[PDB]
């Protein structure tokens, strides 16, 4: 139990009310460490420096985005064991069908897990959720979750760099769509944190990591360490470093490289089964997809000091369009800027072969970009995307 992060939909009523408990009294501030302390590391109020700029301290938009948010999930968890929480933070594995959030964080009442308080404002200034409907309803309308899906292509890269931008920009749609307009909340980098939600998904998200790093275990290839951006993981993940900082953990191992070692923080999940597959199983299936023919969308991302939801549609020469896929970028005002060295990758194999269109064919790929707040953006914002065919191997 202590240190054990367990499935969401595995917790007993007994664990439930102790992890309320325990979030309770961390809200509360009369304990060892206070929610805002914590969450205060993620955007606002802005804890870090670009030189006289005030910004978010969190590491969005690169290689050392699943370290940082790592350590910074796992000082959650540690504030939530000084205050007498008996388990983990649990994982919501959201790339299994769901139709509504876990009860453990939609239940309105007596429930620390619901909100979050904004600090600076009066008591009832809280974060808020506004769910938007592709959270729930795949918009692919594919076989099995959207989220599932995108899930695999990550899992399929055998390389740090590579797999972290798959990673990261799937773990952005979760933030946009539970947030959705929501003035305080996950859809926006400065206040996401203080919706405890924030952690739920957070604990799913290193999950992933954990499953990479055991298929790369598998694959006979680098899962406790990488050999890109090797001068950037080796940087201070501010503000764990810090001599303020009480967790002893997080402030000696406060570096990106040090975060592959996860066991060294004290913790670990229930099992690494995704979707019930071994590692070897899930390894089988990656290389079974990879035996047919692909077509794939590259998009070259970057801050653009706001969150925003990207949709595209693949059209034909004589103006039949259908909708071809969407992604998310999580950012606001305070973010550090910053802009990936490769490509995302986005799977349009299906789209294209029901549309009966070669990667060479006559076609139109528009592309539309709505802020969180629900404006509409020009879609000259970001660089329009590359098309790839990868035949099967
Ligand atoms: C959500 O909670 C907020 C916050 O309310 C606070 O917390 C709760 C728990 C209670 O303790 C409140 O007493 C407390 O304020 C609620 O917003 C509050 O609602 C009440 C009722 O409508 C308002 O009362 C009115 O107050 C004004 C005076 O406001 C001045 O003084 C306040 C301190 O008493 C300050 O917070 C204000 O910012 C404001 O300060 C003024 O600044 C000007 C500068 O131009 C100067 O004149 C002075 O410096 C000062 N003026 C004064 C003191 O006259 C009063 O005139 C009026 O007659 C009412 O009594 C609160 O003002 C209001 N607070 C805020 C911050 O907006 C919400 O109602 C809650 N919402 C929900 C949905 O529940
Ligand atoms: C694309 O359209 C042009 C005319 O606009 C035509 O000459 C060409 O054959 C078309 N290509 C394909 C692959 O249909
Ligand atoms: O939080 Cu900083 O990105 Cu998920
Ligand atoms: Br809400
Ligand atoms: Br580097």
């Amino acid at each position: 139990g202590v240190g054990v992060r367990k499935d969401i939909n595995t917790l007993t009523a007994a664990e439930t009310t102790n992890l309320r408990d325990a979030l309770r009294r961390v809200q509360a501030g009369t304990g060892r460490m206070t929610y805002d302390f914590i969450a205060g590391a993620h955007g606002y109020p802005a804890e870090c420096k670009m030189g006289e700029y005030d910004v978010a301290c969190c590491q969005h938009g690169m290689a050392s985005f699943p370290g940082w948010h790592r350590v910074f999930t796992r000082q959650m968890e540690i504030a939530l064991s000084w205050e007498g929480a008996k388990v983990g933070l649990p994982y919501w594995d959201w790339t299994e069908a769901f139709t509504e959030l876990p009860t453990l964080v939609s239940q309105e009442h007596d429930n620390p897990f619901h909100h979050g308080h904004i600090p600076g404002k009066a008591e009832n200034i809280t974060t808020t959720r506004a769910p938007r409907p592709q959270l729930f309803k795949d918009p692919e309308h594919g076989e099995e979750s959207f989220f599932f899906r995108q899930a695999l292509l990550a899992f399929e890269q055998r390389d740090f760099c590579d797999f972290e931008v798959q990673f990261e920009v799937l773990h952005n749609a979760l933030h946009s769509w539970i947030g959705g307009t929501s003035p305080y909340g996950m859809s926006t980098l400065e206040y996401a944190a203080y919706d405890p939600i924030f952690f739920i998904h957070h604990s799913n998200v290193d999950r992933q990591f954990a499953i990479w790093q055991e298929l790369q275990k598998h694959r006979g290839l680098d899962y406790n360490t990488a050999n890109c951006h090797i001068q950037d993981l080796r940087k201070p993940l501010e503000p764990f470093n810090r001599a303020n900082n009480p967790v002893l953990v997080t402030r000696v191992h406060s570096r990106a490289i040090d975060a592959f070692n996860y066991d060294q923080y004290g913790y670990q999940y229930d099992h690494l089964h995704f979707h019930g597959l071994t590692v070897d199983k899930l390894d089988e299936k990656l290389e079974k997809r990879k035996e047919q023919d692909r077509v794939f969308l590259n998009f070259m991302l970057r801050g653009i000091k706001m969150s925003a939801d990207v949709v595209f549609d693949l059209c034909n020469a004589q103006g039949t369009c259908n909708f071809a896929g969407t992604f998310a970028i999580l950012g606001g005002p305070l973010e550090m800027p910053w802009n990936f060295d490769r490509v995302f990758k986005y799977d349009v194999t299906k789209i294209f072969q029901q549309m009966r269109l070669r990667p060479d064919s006559n076609y139109t790929i528009p592309i539309r970009i709505r802020a969180v707040n629900g404006m509409q953006l020009d879609p000259n914002l970001l660089e329009p995307p590359s098309v790839t065919f990868v035949p099967g191997k």
